[PDB]
C-alpha cells in the first residue's frame, strides 16, 4: 500500500505544480502581452513629406486697413479696450502715424467682415516670400504651395499632395537632392508691439512642422522654430510605426470616418472634436478649424470660444476621446545650422533682392529638408504570446506532468459513466 | 529481432534528438534573455519636470571683494602664484583699474573664510536675471526657484518639488502651455579673461539641464546649452523605462539608502561616491557635494582634492560601482532657435528694461521648455523566457520524441525497484 | 455503437484543431520573425570616434593660380563657357582684379595638371584652421589629424586610428572630457560667387561627421552643419546595433572583401560601387573615390563622369546593391549652441591671433564633441522564434490534442505493416 501511496503522493504533487504553472501562463496570457520589432528597410522610392511652415507674424502690417481695426483690432492687440491705440511710449514716428491714421474712428461706416478675408489679405504673400525653391536641383514654382489656415494664420504647405497632385518623391540622400529653400520672414512687416501682452511675440522668425500627408497640420504643438540668418540642415528619417487594436494595443483599426477629414489621424480626432465641441457652443467655429458652420466677428472670439477652449483643455478632457491609429508614420529630424551669408556671398545676394546687406543678415534664411539615407525605421508591435503558443506551453506542461490529455479527460469521463450507473 | 532493433534504434535516435534540443533550450534560458516592449501612453495630467539651469559664468565681478580674492584667487585664476594679477595685455581702463584696486594687498587683516559664502554674494542674482518668468499662461516668481550649487556654481532650479511644494503639472501641450522664461546673462559681469588658462570659458550663454525632481542635477555631464539672443524651443517627451534586476538586468532594486539623498538615482551614487571618497581623503569636501564635513579653504581644492579626483576618475574607476535604478524616468529633448529681437520687438524691450538695444541683442535668451504631446513613451525590458515557458517546451519536446512524462520516469523508477531485488 | 462514434468524433475534431494550430506555428514560423532587444551597457574605457570635417569651400582663393583656371576653372565655376570671366557686376576691387590678372590667357603654356594637386595645394591649410586642439585638457596637435578627400575636397579627420595609430578613448564624461576645437572657417578665401549658379553655396559654417574608424566618411549625406560664433556641444551616444543574417534579417555576414576597404561597411559598398561603374564608364575616377585608376582632367567631369552619376543614380539602382553589416556602430547625437565671444573673451582672442573683433564675431566656431555618459546602447535583433520552440509547441500541442507522439506514429506504421499482410 505504501509505495502505491507514495506514487499517489507524488501525482498529488505533481498535479499541483502543473496546476501553479498553468495559472502562471493563464494569467500572462490575459494581460496580452506584446514587444518590439525594430527594422531599418532600405528602399529607392521615399515618398518625400509634406512641409508647412508658418512665419511668426500672424499678418503683415501694411495690408490691414481702418475697416481690419474697427471689426478687429479687439482681439488682435491693436486696440484699446475703449476702442484706441494702447501705450506707444517710444514708437517710430510713420509707424506710429499711419496708426494713428488708421486711429480716427471717426464717421465710419461699417464693412461686412470675414475673418477669413483678413487673414487672406492681410497675411503672407508666399510669393513675397519665397525667393528660391529648388528640389533635387529642379526649381519648384510658389503655385506649389498650398494655403492653409492654423492658429498662427496663413501658412503654406509644399508637396501637400491634395488636390489630385502626385506626392514627390525623392531618389538620393544628402543635401542636395531634397527640399532647399531661400525664405524672407519680413521684420518690417511684423505688428507694432508697443502695447503689453502675456502673449506678447517678442521672437522672429519662422516655425516649420514636417507632416505626412495624411494628417493636416498643428504647429501650435508639433513644429519647431527656424531662426533667420541660418541655413538649417533638417535630417529627416522616415519612421513607419505599426501599433496594434486593443486588447493588445490602442489603435482605432476602423477607418475613422470623421465630419471633415475622410483619412484618419491623431490630429484629425483632435481638430474634429474641437470643432465638433464649438459648433456645439458658439453656433460658429474658429478659422483654424474647417466646418460647414460660419466663422464669428471677432466679439465672439474673446467672448464665448476662448473660454469654450480654457473648460475644454480644463474640465472637459474627457469630451475628447483620441486614439492612436495603427499604421502612423512619423519622421524624426535632427537640426543643424550653418550661417547665410558670407563675406562673399552676402553684396550678390544685396545687388540680388534689392536689399540692404543688413536687411540680409537678419531677415533671410534657408530651410534645407532631406532624408538622412534612403531607409525607413519600422516599429511594429508585435503579439508576444497568441493562443496558439499558449496551447503549446500549456498542452507541453500537461504532457510533462501528469502526461494526460484531453482525450484522457474524456475517457475519464466516460469511466465516470460506467462509474454513474452505479449511483442510479 | 530486426523490426524491433528498427525500433530501437528509431528510440536512440529520438532521444537524442531530445537531449540535444533540451541542452539547447536550457542553455538559452540561462542566459536569461529579455526582449523590448515600447509603449506611447497618452494622458491628460503630466509631472513638468525640474528645470536647472547655470550661468556659463561662475560668478560675478562686481561682487567680489579684496577679501575674495585674499583668501580665494588663486583658483579661481584671478591671482598670480606670487599673489598678483597676471598677464593684463590689452586691458579695459576700469575694468582693470578696480582689480588693481583690489590687488594692493597691503597691510590686510583676513577675514574668516568659506566657499559659500563667496558663491553666495558673488553669485548671479535671480531676481537679476529672470526678466519674465510664465508657466501655462500664469506668471510664475522669482521666488519660485531653487538654489542649488554646482561645478559651475550656484544654479537655479524650477519645479525642484523639494521644501514640500506640490511638483507642477501641465495640461495641455504647444509652446504657450510651457515655462517660458526671458533671462539675461549679464556678459557685463563675466570674469577678466586677460589671464591664459586651458580652461578659459571663451563662450557665452547658459546651460539648462532637465531632470525628474527625483535626482540632483549633473550639469557638467548632462545638460545641453543655449545661447543669448535665440528663443529656444525645447520639445520633451517623457520616457518612463523600467529595466530589469539582475540575473536578468541590472537594477539596484533596493530603495538605495545612500547617506545623503534618501531617493536612489545612478547621478546621486555617483556624486555620494566621490564625496565618501574625498571626505575620506582631505577632510573637507567640495561646494557641489553635500555632506556634514566642512568646505576647504581653496589651497585645498587645488592642493588635495583635484589630484584626488584625477586618481579617482582614471585609478579608482573600482571605487565607485553604481547600478542602474529600475523604474527610471528621463526626458528626450528636441532643440530648435528662432532669432530674439525682431526689429518691432526691440525698441520695446530697450524701453521696458532700461538698456541699449545693442543690451537686448547679445544679452537675452527666452529659454522654452514644453512637452510635444500629452503622452509618454515606456520602454520595459520584459523577461523574455521564463521558468514556466521553459517548462512547456521541455514538456512539449519530451511530449513529442520520447512521449514520456514525469510519471513515467516515476514508474521507470519503481520498474528498476522491482528489478533491484535481483541485484540483492 | 453510439459513445464510440462520440469518441470518434471528438477524435476527429481535436485531430482537426490540432492541425489548424499546428499550421498556424508553421507559418508563424517561415515567417522568420524577430524581436528586438535594449540595452544599456555602461563601460570605462570607450573608443572615442572619429570626427570628420570639411570647410564649406571647397578651396581657398588665394591658393589658385592662372594655371589652375587654364585647366581647371570651367567646373569649378570660375570660367564662361567660352573661357572668361562671368557676369561680375558689383565686385569688390581688389577680389576682381586679382582674377582678371588670372583671366588674361595670353601666351599661355599649360601645366601638367591633376585635380589631386589642386585639391591639396588650393585647399584650406588646417595649420590656418586649428586654433586650438584640446582632447581629456590635454593639447592635442595639428599633425595629429588626417587628411581625407571628399565631394567638398580637402577634408580632416580626428582619430581616424589608421596608419597604425592607437584608437584614442575617453575616461570620463562632461564637455571638458571630450574634443575641444577652435575653428577659423576664413571667410576672406571664400570663393567669388559673383556667377550664378544653382548650386551656388550661399551659406558659410562647417560640415561635420562623426562616424567609427571603420567606415570612410560619407559628410555629403551624413553630415551636420555647425555655424560660426557658436561654441557647440555636441552630445554622442555610442550604439552597438547587431543585425541578423538573411532569412532573419539583411546582413552582409562576410568579410565583405572589396576592392579598396579591407573593412566593410554601408559607405563602403557605396563609395566601391560607385567607383567600380565610373572605372567600366570615363576610365579615370572622381577624387573623393579610390582607386589605382587615374584622375581626369575636368573636362572629363562635367563630360562623362557626371551624367553616370544622373543615370547611376536614377536608372541603374539595380547595379549597385549594399547590405547593412551586422554589427554597425553608430554615434547618436544631440546639438546644442552657446555664443561665442562673451563681451569679456572678445579683446583677448583679438589680441591673441592678431584679427579684428568682428572677424572674430563671424569667423570662429568651437566645435566641442563629448559623449554624455559612458554607457553605450545595445539594439539586437534576437531570433524570436527558433526550430527548438518549434518543436516545443507542436510537441506540446500533439501532447494535448491527440495524445500520441513519434513512437506512437512509427508504431502506426509497424501497425500498418502488420496490416500489410493482409494485401498481398
Ligand atoms: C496602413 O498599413 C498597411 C499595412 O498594414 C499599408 O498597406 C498602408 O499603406 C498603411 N497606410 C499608411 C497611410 O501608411
Ligand atoms: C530697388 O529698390 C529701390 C528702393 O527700395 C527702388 O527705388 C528701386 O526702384 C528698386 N529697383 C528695382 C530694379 O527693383
Ligand atoms: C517606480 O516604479 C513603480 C512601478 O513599478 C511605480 O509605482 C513608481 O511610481 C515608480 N517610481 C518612479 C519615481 O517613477
Ligand atoms: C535707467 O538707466 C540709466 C543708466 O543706466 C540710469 O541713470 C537711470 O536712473 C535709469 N532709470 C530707471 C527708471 O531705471
Ligand atoms: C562585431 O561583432 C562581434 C560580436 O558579434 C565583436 O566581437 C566585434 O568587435 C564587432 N566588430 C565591430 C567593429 O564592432
Ligand atoms: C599683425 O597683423 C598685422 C596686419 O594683419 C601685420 O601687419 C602684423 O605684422 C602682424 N603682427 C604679428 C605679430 O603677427
Amino acid at each position: 500500500s505504501l509505495k502505491r501511496v507514495v506514487w499517489a503522493l507524488c501525482f498529488m504533487g505533481s498535479l499541483a505544480l502543473l496546476a501553479l504553472v498553468c495559472t502562471n501562463r493563464i494569467q500572462y496570457y490575459f494581460l496580452y502581452p506584446h514587444v518590439t520589432k525594430l527594422d531599418e528597410v532600405a528602399a529607392t522610392r521615399l515618398t518625400f513629406p509634406a512641409v508647412t511652415f508658418c512665419n511668426l507674424n500672424e499678418f503683415r502690417f501694411s495690408r490691414v486697413t481702418k475697416n481690419d481695426l474697427y471689426h478687429a483690432g479687439e482681439l488682435l492687440a491693436l486696440l484699446n479696450n475703449r476702442y484706441e491705440i494702447p501705450d506707444t511710449q517710444t514708437a517710430d514716428e510713420k509707424q506710429l502715424e499711419i496708426l494713428q491714421d488708421k486711429a480716427n474712428f471717426r464717421n465710419f461706416k461699417p464693412k461686412p467682415f470675414n475673418m477669413l478675408e483678413f487673414y487672406d489679405r492681410a497675411g503672407h504673400d508666399i510669393r513675397e516670400m519665397l525667393l528660391s525653391c529648388f528640389f533635387r536641383g529642379e526649381q519648384c514654382s510658389p503655385e506649389d504651395f498650398k494655403v492653409v489656415f492654423t492658429r498662427y494664420g496663413k501658412c503654406y504647405t509644399f508637396n501637400a499632395g491634395q488636390d489630385g497632385k502626385p506626392r514627390l518623391i525623392t531618389m538620393k540622400g544628402g543635401t542636395g537632392n531634397g527640399l532647399e529653400i531661400m525664405l524672407d520672414i519680413q521684420q518690417d512687416e511684423y505688428l507694432p508691439v508697443w502695447g503689453e501682452t502675456d502673449e506678447t511675440s517678442f521672437e522672429a522668425g519662422i516655425k516649420v512642422q514636417i507632416h505626412s500627408q495624411d494628417e493636416p497640420p498643428l504647429i501650435d504643438q508639433l513644429g519647431f522654430g527656424v531662426a533667420p540668418g541660418f541655413q538649417t540642415f533638417v535630417s529627416c528619417q522616415e519612421q513607419r510605426l505599426i501599433y496594434l487594436p486593443p486588447p493588445w494595443g490602442d489603435c482605432k483599426a476602423t477607418t475613422g470616418d470623421s465630419e471633415f477629414y475622410d483619412t484618419y489621424s491623431i490630429t484629425a480626432c483632435r481638430i474634429d472634436c474641437e470643432t465638433r465641441y464649438l459648433v456645439e457652443n458658439c453656433n460658429c467655429r474658429m478659422v483654424h478649424m474647417p466646418g460647414d458652420a460660419p466663422y464669428c466677428t471677432p466679439e465672439q472670439y474673446k467672448e464665448c470660444a476662448d473660454p469654450a477652449l480654457d473648460f475644454l483643455v480644463e474640465k472637459d478632457n474627457e469630451y475628447c476621446v483620441c486614439e492612436m491609429p495603427c499604421n502612423v508614420t512619423r519622421y524624426g529630424k535632427e537640426l543643424s545650422m550653418v550661417k547665410i551669408p558670407s563675406k562673399a556671398s552676402a553684396k550678390y545676394l544685396a545687388k540680388k533682392y534689392n536689399k540692404s546687406e543688413q536687411y540680409i543678415g537678419e531677415n533671410i534664411l534657408v530651410l534645407d529638408i532631406f532624408f538622412e539615407a534612403l531607409n525607413y525605421e519600422t516599429i511594429e508591435q508585435k503579439k508576444a504570446y497568441e493562443v496558439a503558443g499558449l496551447l503549446g506551453d500549456i498542452g507541453g506542461q500537461m504532457g510533462l506532468f501528469i502526461g494526460a490529455s484531453i482525450l484522457t479527460v474524456l475517457e475519464l469521463f466516460d469511466y465516470a459513466y460506467e462509474v454513474i450507473k452505479h449511483r442510479l
